[PDB]
């Protein structure tokens, strides 16, 4: 259920993985025996950042061992958005819009899978500003107009021309850019980060 | 580069881990000494699946370990397909066509991403016909029309209605079906295995 | 200052990710975007863990993905201990009177990794008491004398007698439990949880 | 008939995974249509390594994908080594004459698990020989004697006088050579790869 039940039963797995009785914890950590079985108990959610560090430090372990996964969202495996539920961030440079990102479904059982649409609004491929690589893969379909895109080196990048209903797969840490065509007004594409 | 080439250095590494020399792991194997070094060099490559079979059995592993990884397709971290080299499956009952699966780019550096255009010609929910849900996680999108989808229990099964426009993820293993809305012709959706 | 700065970094690619500006996410959280970013500026160590919680639930993620790893304790890549330095623990659970428990060399590079010399008092098979089996994968290796291992259903276990210098490998989740051979005083043995 | 089975299995699989139906499949590998269902129907057996390569490749994934895992050679969760049982090898690569191998219990459930007694017969740290580390990670523990363990940079090494009792983790990829302490003759380690 809780950040505070989560980290209860999994303070009390490490501890016993690693033969610390209570007060074997407590010792360690400017703590009684009590407040330690108290936490166990599920009373820690006032725990600080900081002191949960030092506590994973202690154990030989990390914060994420010690609090439970993201949760389960879904509707028995399934999870649905509708258009007008899509969170939207606009890429705005000096008052004017670039790119507008459309935000579809996301789920905590796949807090990698970041979905969008995205209607790209310069048709200048100078105006391409490279990321430096996403923490995942990504795959792209262009769903109206033309696409520039350009990846690698943003000194030295490769670059292709994508039309309507071309697809594209850009691995993890790969840094890249894409406008509109020159010239071609506005496009249009499905970018779903995995 | 080769299969061959790939056994070879991978066998070499897990006859090492275990401490086996040519001689005992070729007594474990019907072969010579000389035999077992010559795939160490490169001549396994009309081994047969049985025999590597034997061959991971005898060194306590798998086939898959004892062989490479899919390979490298892409051109600096990128793959790139053009809308006509789409490969297409109808999903036909009786000469009747139901589904058509247009391909989208697929990569060997990673071989899970299945993306397709799913032209959906059946608008009878009726038609719907379970699957046994995918081995990986999956995000739909309505390209166009309206989607009835059903999931979880193909006795018993959840159901909703997707206009054009919204999406969905469906988790591993949830079997699932979809058809165009009653009556409202034909549907397209985006559909990503991951 | 390691918790609060990974976390600074952490909440920033992950806010970014998900196209959240500061104050997108703050009005998810309802504070300022200041506050947002002062925690991406190393402020967040006060953060207790159920607001911790509700930050990775609006993010749609752990607190484990907005938490740095362990930490690195390693020498150049090792870390030794000597035997004047083993924690000595009268253990958890069912097995503290009867097993005394001398803890062995252990890292935040391999959390998992917990090895034990037990030094096993009770030599009463009979009355040997099963655990539900442990979280990860175990080998042990006799030390001394002679250890009477049961596994399986605590109602109709397996068993066996293992001499100094039997070896033995019990998968996760395996219920088990040790006594030395009945009548011999006690045993010891190697236990490398990992 | 594992390997032909689970092949059989796999391959129907990922074929279905990729939307190929028979023909589809067996034009791209110059097969007939029978030719990929008898391999379906569990008659693969005699495929070459390099054939199975052209397989993995048309349907953009590995071997590995393919064939079915190591297999279970556990008696309801565990096996035992007794001591009359080891495997005694005399080494490979540069440890070879002066070291011992007393092979540990192993399974096809955990094929990185490679326990030994290590015989080391050798003290004269002087002549130690660096590996070039391991694939994984290793734990140690002195049974008999006083080791002089030597790790990461052969040229300026970091060292260690490890007496009987004392214990160590050494991460994958570390370059590492022991001997017995200089003039003590010979020593006894347990050393762990997992
Ligand atoms: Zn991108
Ligand atoms: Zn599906
Ligand atoms: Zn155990
Ligand atoms: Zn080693």
């Amino acid at each position: 259920k809780t950040a505070s039940t989560g980290f209860a039963e999994l303070l009390k797995d490490r501890r016993e993985q690693v033969k610390m009785d209570h007060a074997a914890l407590a010792s360690l950590l400017g703590e009684t025996p009590e407040t330690v079985a108290a936490w166990e108990n599920g009373e820690g959610g006032e725990l600080t950042l900081t002191q949960l560090g030092r506590i994973a430090h202690v154990l030989g372990t990390s914060i994420g061992a010690l609090t439970p996964p993201a949760g389960n969202d879904l509707d028995d495996g399934v999870i649905i958005q509708m258009p007008d539920e899509r969170p939207i961030l606009k890429g705005v440079r000096d008052n004017v819009d670039y790119y507008v990102y459309n935000c579809l479904v996301r789920t905590k059982r796949a807090p990698s899978l970041v979905p969008l649409v995205v209607d790209v609004l310069t048709d200048n491929p100078d105006d391409a500003k490279f990321n430096s690589g996403h923490a995942g893969n990504e795959f792209l379909f262009v769903l109206e107009g033309e696409i520039h895109m350009k990846w690698g080196d943003k000194e030295n990048p490769k670059e292709a021309l994508l039309p309507t209903g071309a697809s594209m797969f850009v691995e993890e840490h790969v840094p890249h850019a894409f406008t509109a065509a020159k010239g071609t007004g506005s496009a249009k594409l499905i970018a779903v980060n995995f």
